[PDB]
């Protein structure tokens, strides 16, 4: 539903007080119908959705608020739900044409060092600035103390807007200074193009450029475009996350436009002399990144994709491709940060009910929907596909599962089936289906700063963003009518990624592709500063400095956590180094751990844990060096969601 | 709000136990049925997915009733096809609560084979293998983290043949891990569905010839704390009367000498009279101090307030509660208005009307008129101290006579008289004794919580909270007595009554130590006995972690001890052990707030890392976690721990 006016902080000898205007009720109903006719006051809202709650300011006729509490959201209005007017993922800032009734704030121009924070408790926190978007407490304080007032104002002694509150910045749990949104930052928002358009190719520029291709899957971006660009003499590279797709372009390229291009991934290589190749992400990174000169043109394709292997491949062109002799990088992909899935003209949507033989998270599927023809049911996990595929085929369907590690000829390819697949369809299988069940959420990977004695890295299912979502849904529709069935109709905002993900880059860099600490961070360095891709919290030097302190990992540890494919392979082998050097035992005995197998009758003690990454079993000790170290990195300044 | 039926876990009937989830209602479905309490869809299946406005969790019906847990749903109404259904079993002591299955429901039926394997069903219809170790208890056949499992208390445990064992009530956690489950075995079910649903309590017990330990649950100004003191006194008993505030305690003996005629035995901290007369009114505090029941000298104690969940108030009614019957005592009293699973009901001689935005003075999200306090005497309560004060200002500026009032005050600040705001937190219910025009209460308060956090090994949280029906009703009930009164409101919410925190165990035993010269195994065997005994305020039992947390603090400095007792701050005994550790390494504490301000002229000698014992506020300077002590209390983190789920 839209975003909600909750409430409101009146400014006043700088004072405030709070002015709660609806209950749950009120804001569950209002989010539905978007339609608020209340009265409207003061220059700061308390705004809420159905999960979170948080500030919005109005400065200059604008309601201005944070992307990671508002996403793309409408706002409820006293003519029905009011589309956000302003949308820049890169500053975290989003805005509204505010209503009749709000009061703005004028800009703090001259620039005070000495400002006051107007928190959603109505406090007002002094703060001296010290950047261009930060500024310290003179108080240090709780993290909770802040929480729930994201978008609230950043005012200076006369009480003009200096900015909005964006982040806390935390050392051990404890904030003590703020990042903000400028009010500089907005008046370039309020500036740039109504819409940019993104659905055309780029000509090839004189010097080094930038761009960004948004246009569908199947619109050529992949195909006709590198086959133009080769025409007229370029030298093009073609980056995908797929391994199934860049095999899928040789034969098609081939017989679409006369090219034999060369194909690089992992599993299979094909030089054939052509002036295109296809490469995964992956095996771009393995071959060292960007060959001296070889390519003028670069085209990242499904850069919306947020996997480690993706964002570390993107970073290294936006590294190199200037200094090898390239003059346009090309970032593609239909879904970019910001995006929401509108109506697809070819697919109907429709909603599951509890009629049906078959449940599907809390609804039902009907028998009939799914009895003959070829259709893809999306499930979170592992075990759910194994049920679902497993209950299909009790009652004669045929049926089948896939995931990460199954080999993708359990397809068929032809002939009925019904396909139950997580997300790693999306990578390891091209084609499309008749229709697409969706169950709407997935499964994530979170850090969690947990100071026990270092971080977490949590697993965690989550209702789907809007790239998920459309690009499960697009596995109908695909020069066919579809049928797109789902569990619940929203979507949580696109474009961001967990910090996690940047710790998997380093992780990965270790791992597969002789990257330092150094190095890594130098590459994703270049994606951060790059606007228009994904966005994180900046937590580069943090995680520099853990994996930094990461040495002489057991190469044969190493060598088994890679060849087994699960995540984290560099944290976990080395967990297992220091476990069999301190002949300790690890934190569980979870497959996870099964490099440490035929060590166990001599392994013994607590265990000296660095970090958890999953579920700890054994007793603990803290006195190991590398442990002392990481609890030391916990010191850094962090950024937290507020 | 009533708990409404949001969906429900199919159990097959034939073949292996397997489930699945169907979900009938979505979050405005939720909410508006919660309000109206009135609930139009055709129920199905034996297992329900419930909710609140607050937490969702699981209901399993057996024998024609739906059962829950108490944690979960507290004395709430479930809403039904003709409106709110009551709870026909609120037994508190069992974490237990059960509505009239209504129609539609199936039910289970319990275990007729005596089985030992049993099967747990989650909320996401998971059926999780268990072994029977007790009649209570059950070990996973393989541990999990303790998350998978919330939301899916009130679900059941079923035998093989798919009958019913119990209800999941809590995890047992070995460091965030749950190893077994605690569960509500389905005789409690049985005994509870076979015995009466009404007890009465609202009578003095009489006298027997043997000890006995009895309720008496009746309203202030039923002299309770007056009226049958006197009353067993004149059949020639010895009676002793004990209250957990000074300002009561002194109030009572005056009043009874006035009008019932005893000049009676006083003992307070202040205050100390014997006149040799057969009643004794004292505080918990002093009677602990005077070092509990001395033999012979009553024939009954009456333990009033016995709702109060302050460490002094448990740790007294523990203390009689074990000696009693040896110190020779024929009748221990339980005395409360407001006893556990009690629920505010409209009072007739108070107006209950809620605050608007209408008016000239914010208060929590709302608005006070100057018309409501304008002239009278009024009562306003706060949460916090520092906003006493600053609501006191706006009102002293706008030509009011507002005073302020919390610990740490001298009550006589409050006219007796003047024509009068008086603006306060809960201290106020322990501190003055007056009545008033109108109350007007902001419904939240300040608790503490323990987290068992393992950075590195315990935290305890301030936060703020909703009141609960205990808190309303007391807050309400300082105006409207024999005459008009006004309460203003900002919330209608009140969350259930008699529970307590795990952290309420941990100030028990630091005042042990603190103030009572307890041993924590002496303050386990109080407690013990508190627990065990029905009809009182509940907890999780974390007895043997705390002790042997306690048992582990050994050799505090008695200076910085004295100075966190007078200075009234909680957890004296741990904040004055964190600071003699930190002192004895020249060590400074985790930071400069007024909770470690006996360290402040030690701070030209202090350096290095604070050696961390446990978290008690922020923490701002660096921590080492080398300390023995913090050893010690890291590997009495591994005891088996209930957890809420
Ligand atoms: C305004 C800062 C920007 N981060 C920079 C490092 C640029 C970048 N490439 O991300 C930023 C923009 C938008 C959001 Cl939602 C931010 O916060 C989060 C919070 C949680 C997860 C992901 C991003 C953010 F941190
Ligand atoms: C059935 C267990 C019982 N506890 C025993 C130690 C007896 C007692 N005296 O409390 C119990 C009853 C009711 C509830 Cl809400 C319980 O759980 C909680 C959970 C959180 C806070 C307080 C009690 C409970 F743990």
């Amino acid at each position: 539903g839209s975003v909600v006016i909750v409430g409101r902080i009146i400014l006043s000898s700088i004072t405030a007080y709070s002015q709660q205007t609806r209950g749950l009720l009120g804001c569950i109903i209002t989010s539905l119908t978007g339609r608020d006719k209340n009265q409207v006051e003061g220059e700061v809202q308390v705004v809420s959705t159905a999960t979170q709650s948080f500030l919005a300011t109005c400065v200059n006729g604008v309601c201005w608020t944070v992307y990671h509490g508002a996403g793309s959201k409408t706002l409820a209005g006293p003519k029905g739900p009011i589309t956000q007017m302003y949308t820049n993922v890169d500053q975290d800032l989003v805005g509204w044409q505010a209503p009749p009734g709000a009061r703005s704030l004028t800009p703090c121009t001259c620039g005070s060092s000495d400002l006051y924070l107007v928190t959603r408790h109505a406090d007002v926190i002094p703060v001296r600035r010290r950047g261009d978007s930060r500024g310290s407490l003179l108080s240090p304080r709780p993290v909770s103390y802040l929480k729930g007032s994201s978008g609230g104002p950043l005012l200076c002694p006369s009480g003009h807007a200096v900015g909005i509150f964006r982040a806390a910045v935390c050392t051990r749990g404890v904030a003590k200074a703020v990042d903000f949104v400028p009010v500089e930052s907005m008046e370039t928002t309020m500036r740039s193009p109504v819409f940019t358009d993104n659905s055309s190719p780029p000509a090839v520029p004189q010097s080094f450029q930038v761009a960004h291709l948004h246009a569908p899957t199947g619109s050529g971006k992949s195909t006709k475009v590198p086959a133009a660009y080769a025409a007229q003499g370029y030298k093009v590279l073609v980056l995908n996350p797929s391994v199934a797709a860049t095999l899928g372009f040789g034969a098609y390229m081939s017989k679409a436009h006369g090219i034999d291009p060369n194909i690089r991934t992992g599993v299979r290589t094909i030089t054939t002399g052509a002036p295109v190749t296809y490469s995964t992400y992956g095996k771009f990174l393995a071959d060292g990144g960007c060959s001296g000169g070889a390519y003028d043109i670069i085209i990242c394709d499904e850069c919306h994709s947020t996997d480690s292997t993706t964002i570390l491949g993107i970073g290294t062109v936006l590294d190199q491709a200037e200094t090898a002799g390239a003059r346009l990088v090309v970032l593609a992909t239909a879904t970019p940060p910001g995006s929401v899935t509108v109506p697809h003209p070819n697919i109907e949507e429709v909603a599951l009910s509890n009629t049906g033989e078959i449940p599907f998270y809390g609804k039902a599927i009907p028998i009939e929907a799914i009895r003959g023809g070829r259709h893809l049911i999306f499930c979170h996990s592992k075990k759910k596909c194994d049920e679902l595929a497993a209950k299909l085929s009790g009652l004669g369907i045929n049926a089948v599962a896939y995931y990460r590690g199954l080999d993708v000829s359990v397809i068929p390819t032809i002939g009925d089936v019904v396909v139950v697949a997580t997300d790693a369809l999306m990578t390891g299988y091209t084609g499309d289906f008749d229709s697409v069940i969706d169950c709407n959420t997935c499964v994530t990977q979170t850090v969690d700063f947990s100071l026990d004695p270092t971080f977490t890295i949590e697993t965690t299912t989550v209702p789907q963003d809007a790239v998920s979502r459309s690009q499960r849904r697009g596995r109908t529709g695909r020069g066919r009518r579809g049928i797109y069935r789902f569990v619940t109709p929203g979507e949580r905002p696109s474009g961001m990624f967990d910090s996690s993900v940047l710790c998997e880059c380093y992780d990965a860099g270790c791992a597969w592709y002789e990257l330092t600490p150094a190095e890594t961070s130098v590459r994703l360095r270049a994606y951060l500063n790059t606007p228009g891709l994904p966005v994180c919290q900046d937590h580069l030097e943090f995680w520099e400095s853990v994996f930094t302190g990461l040495t002489h990992i057991d190469a044969h540890f190493l060598s088994q956590t890679k060849q087994a494919g699960d995540n984290f392979p560099y944290l976990v082998a080395y967990q297992a180094t220091v476990c069999a050097r301190a002949q300790a035992p690890p934190p569980s005995w979870d497959q996870m751990w099964k490099c440490l197998i035929r060590l166990k009758p001599t392994l013994h003690g607590p265990t000296p844990l660095l970090y958890r990454l999953g579920a700890v079993q054994n007793e603990v000790t803290l006195t190991h060096p590398i442990t002392k170290y990481i609890m030391a990195c916990m010191s850094a300044d962090l950024e937290v969601l507020t």
